[PDB]
């Protein structure tokens, strides 16, 4: 029942903003699962900065990386967006404060630096989420040209469902050891762009680490998160929404409602 219904409510949504909802919930203390949409392709935007974190921190993990080493790029022309590695541009940052930069505050330079020096760019990216297990998730470009979110063009797209398995996988699961996840975790309940999604669908005292995604085109905008509630198992939750016009804008609030339904659904 309770399933049908919210899958009802959110049909409506859709419907009221012109635009497509993809929802995928988990339930991690019970296996219980909420879907909409789970199977279709959504832009993914900066949301695959979350996995790029993580990506990183594998490396440190198999010691191919130090999380402390220092990465210049004193003459690197930055890309737009990039609040934190512009103010330490002249001194450099250590890979872990970029990783950490590109998840929370979605630093397009730290998210491209690190594509072109540690991960192998968008083949790179990809192919670790391919050694993860899913194999929905794609990256072909770099920033920001992934964010066209051009209708019916699947590039730069995943599922809301793979999207919310292998944030299971990595936050929850055992890709990263007990004390590298504890960063990852912590990066992600650090993150500040999310304020008005999936946080502000749930109660003050749960806990939430997410990371967003705003194409800026096709009111394509997303969110995916691990809620910590209160006396209760971790639960995830993807949201990715896309608009009919490419001057349509992003709706947080549709984002927030669909992350409340999705929270009921797997109640």
């Amino acid at each position: 029942n309770k399933s049908d219904a919210a899958a009802k409510q959110i049909k409506k949504l859709e419907e009221d903003f012109d635009g497509r909802i993809g929802v995928f919930a988990i339930d991690t203390g019970s296996g219980n699962t909420f879907g909409y949409r789970s199977d279709e392709r959504f832009p993914l935007c900066s949301s695959f900065k979350g996995f790029l974190a993580a990506a990183v921190l594998e490396r440190v993990q198999q010691k191919k990386l130090d999380i402390n080493q220092k990465v210049k790029y004193e003459s690197r022309d930055l890309e737009y967006h990039s609040p934190i590695t512009t103010k330490y541009k002249g001194s450099g940052m250590t890979l872990g404060d970029m990783a950490s930069a590109a998840l929370q505050y979605s630093d397009n330079g730290a998210t491209n630096i690190i594509m072109e020096r540690f991960l192998g760019g968008p083949e790179g990216m990809t192919k670790f989420m391919r050694s993860i297990g899913d194999n929905e998730f794609r990256l072909d470009r770099w920033e920001l040209e992934l964010n066209t979110a051009i209708p019916g063009d699947k590039r730069d797209t995943s599922t809301p469902k793979a999207v919310a398995n292998s944030l299971n996988k990595l936050a929850l699961g055992n890709v990263l050891n007990a004390k590298v996840k504890a960063i990852y975790q912590n990066w992600l309940k650090g993150n500040t762009t999310g304020d008005a999604r999936i946080r502000a669908s749930v109660p003050a005292d749960w806990v939430v680490g997410d990371k967003t995604g705003s194409c800026g085109a096709y009111g394509t905008a997303n969110d995916y998160a691990v809620i910590w509630p209160k006396n209760r198992a971790p639960l995830i939750v993807s949201i990715y929404t896309t608009r009919k016009s490419k001057d349509d804008k992003h709706s947080d609030k549709t984002i927030a409602e669909a992350s409340r339904i999705a929270i009921q659904a797997i109640d």
